């Protein structure tokens, strides 16, 4: 029995998540599919032109993916599971020089690296600025009466703690966060005129200067960390350091940001949530918020060989796309999965990925951040009413929401 959708549906289609995320269309796979051929007609595969791919639906299967990357790469076509349908493939491999986009043995000698600059020691030393930053935003919002959640409060401290983790000078974090916001969301017309080729271009030139000043003068933050030799000689190039700011610029914005305005979304939808946010302010609401967020839609891996998936026959060089928004609601290791829970524990979900070498190394730096913007929220706006609906990003990777009009005040 093939799954009821519509003929030809692509679940990595920008169209559909530019007005909504296909929920439904989701569980019809789970139920009746959980591993399905989404073709793909010619030129229209979002840069990869080989028929289609296989949707992953399942939980379970997502994390046997991730946890076999020895066949699941992630080099070997990248991750991202659509560009522009028009890209060029060299625009596709030049992708693999950030970490995400690499394999072991390269993928481990550059994330035992960058590890030292998430440490829970690096990573919590952010804690009482990134608070400071998140009291203040929400304070500055709540005095403009109404406006923007997702400007006025989602957008900053994601950025600010980029900013602080990278040890930028405050007067260079306007051109960085200006950088970071021109790299996602072109397939959107609303930000038809972004060239991320250009600002990555520009990010790595900036990033490059900064390696070699931060070498020149040592200090504590993580540039010094990743740019020193240790016993084996092993740090980052001054080109290395600056693919991972561009990671970085990518990495830790747009993904936190919508679990932040999405988490609010939630919040009205859900007042009991929120009531019981605001008097108990549990920590645990920072993994419900990035599972019903889901800010990554999906990312791919491609078979290096033959492999069979819960009884599906992969075969060697077909991609399969892991739909963390499909396995976050799988009915099967969630209880009630579209209960939005604040308190639910364990959270096993894949918002940052399925368990394995990727895994997303910002988690708990992504984690804090949400918790203390939350905090501040509840702090200054715990009477925040939504005035209309969002608006959702054009994006076939990125569940993103571009505005989102809200009365801090309530009445
Ligand atoms: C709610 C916020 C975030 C979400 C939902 C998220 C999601 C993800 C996902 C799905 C992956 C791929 C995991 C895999 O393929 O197995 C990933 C990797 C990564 N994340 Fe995040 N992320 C978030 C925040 C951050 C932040 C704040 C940072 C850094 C400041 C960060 C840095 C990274 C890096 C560097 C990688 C690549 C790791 C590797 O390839 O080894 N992330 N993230
Ligand atoms: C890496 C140094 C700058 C650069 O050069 C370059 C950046 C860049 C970015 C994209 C892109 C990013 C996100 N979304 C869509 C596109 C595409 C191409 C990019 N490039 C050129 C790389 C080519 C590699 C082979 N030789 C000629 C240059
Ligand atoms: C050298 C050019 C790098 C680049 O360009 C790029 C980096 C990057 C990082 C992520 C990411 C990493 C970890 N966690 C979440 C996201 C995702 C995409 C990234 N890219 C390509 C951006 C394209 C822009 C145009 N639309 C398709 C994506
Ligand atoms: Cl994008």
């Amino acid at each position: 029995p093939s799954p009821n959708l519509p003929p030809g549906f692509d679940f990595t289609d920008p169209a559909i998540y530019a007005e909504r995320l296909p929920v439904a269309e989701f569980a019809e796979l789970r139920s009746a599919a959980p591993i399905w051929w989404n073709g793909q007609d010619p030129g229209k595969g979002g840069g990869f032109h080989d028929g289609g791919f296989w949707a992953i639906t399942k939980l379970n299967d997502v994390k046997e993916i991730s946890r076999h990357s020895d066949v699941f790469s992630s080099y070997e076509n990248g991750v991202i599971p659509r560009f522009k349908n028009d890209i060029a493939r060299e625009d596709i491999e030049v992708q693999r020089f950030v970490m995400l986009n690499m394999d072991a043995p390269h993928h481990t000698r550059l994330r035992k690296i960058i590890s030292r600059g998430f440490t829970p020691r690096a990573v919590g030393r952010l804690h009482d600025e990134l608070q400071e930053r998140a009291q203040k935003i929400a304070a500055e919002a709540a005095a403009a009466g109404s406006g923007d959640f997702v400007e006025q409060v989602s957008c900053e401290l994601p950025l600010q703690a980029i900013a602080g983790l990278l040890g930028v000078p405050q007067e260079d974090r306007g051109k960085l966060f200006h950088w970071s916001n021109e790299m996602t969301g072109n397939e959107d017309p609303e930000y038809a005129h972004i060239d991320p080729k250009a600002s990555s271009a520009e990010l790595i030139g900036y990033a490059m200067k900064m390696a070699e000043e931060k070498a020149k003068n040592p200090a504590d933050d993580i540039v010094t960390q990743l740019i020193q030799a240790d016993i084996d000689g092993e740090k980052l190039s001054d080109d290395e350091f600056g693919f991972f700011v561009v990671m970085l610029a990518v990495a830790g914005n747009e993904t936190t940001r919508n679990s932040i305005t999405q988490g609010m979304m939630a919040f009205a939808e859900h007042p009991d949530q929120w009531e019981l946010y605001k008097k108990v302010r549990p920590e645990t609401a920072a993994d419900e918020i990035v599972r019903w967020a889901t800010p990554v839609t999906a990312f791919q891996r491609t078979a290096l060989r033959d492999y069979e998936l819960s009884g599906v026959q992969i075969k060697k060089g077909q991609r399969v796309v892991m739909f963390y928004r499909s396995a976050n609601f799988d009915e099967e290791v969630f209880q009630d999965p579209f209960t939005f829970n604040i308190l639910r524990n364990p959270n096993p979900h894949v918002g940052f990925g399925g368990t394995g070498a990727h895994y997303c190394i910002g988690a708990n730096l992504a984690r804090m951040t949400i918790n203390l913007i939350f905090n501040a929220v509840a702090d200054h706006m715990p009477d925040l009413k939504p005035i209309s609906a969002p608006e959702r990003l054009r994006s076939g990777w990125l569940n993103g929401i571009k505005h989102w009009q809200v009365d801090y005040t309530g009445r």
